């Protein structure tokens, strides 16, 4: 591609972690793009890999709830992360459940330009790492 500025400029998402687990992290960004009938997350059914939406675009649909019809269409802006509770998830080792569930069901429309992160690796960078201590603050 061209790999040159990353994300997560002011994501509060890595408020916690450390620039380290940053790089860990980022070193686990694999090379892998999204295509038409493309399916990031999916609302009920577990996440194996998170993507971090660099730069591009999706359509966010939900099925549970709604209002007014059904299946609330709705689009995500720039930087907008999915199956964001992998996050927590890893960062959460208590949660072993199974891996964890999306929010709402996404897709590709257009041509998507990310990098995909397995939650293994992260649990494993998460709990190397572990830092959180007695709740300080």
């Amino acid at each position: 591609g061209s790999s040159g500025s990353s994300g997560v400029r002011r994501v509060p998402l890595f408020e916690n972690m450390d620039e380290r687990l940053l790089d860990a992290i980022c070193e686990r960004l694999k090379p892998c793009l999204f295509t038409e009938k493309s399916y990031l997350v999916r609302e009920g059914d577990p996440v194996n890999e998170m993507l971090f939406i660099i730069r591009g675009r999706l359509e966010s649909v939900t099925t549970d709830g709604g209002r007014s019809g059904f299946y609330n269409r709705s689009l995500l802006k720039e930087g907008d992360f999915c199956g964001d509770e992998l996050l927590t998830w890893a960062l959460d080792p208590k949660s072993g459940s199974n891996l964890p569930s999306s929010t709402r069901t996404v897709k590709a429309l257009t041509e998507v330009e990310a990098f995909a992160l397995i939650a293994d690796e992260l649990k494993f960078v998460a709990s190397q790492f572990r830092r959180s201590g007695p709740s300080s603050g």
